[PDB]
């Protein structure tokens, strides 16, 4: 599964894009 | 929980944002 995360992706995930949610930028991680 | 969905949010979810991946925009649904 992929998640939108702040401040960064966690162990075992790589960032693939960006999410826009609650007026902020999130890393899209999978 | 929230998920990026295509083409839009599933029944009983609402669109609160966008997930951007390789030029594509997906619905961020909670």
């Amino acid at each position: 599964d992929c998640y939108c995360r702040i401040p960064a992706c966690i162990a075992g995930e790589r960032r693939y894009g960006t999410c826009i949610y609650q007026g902020r930028l999130w890393a899209f991680c999978c």
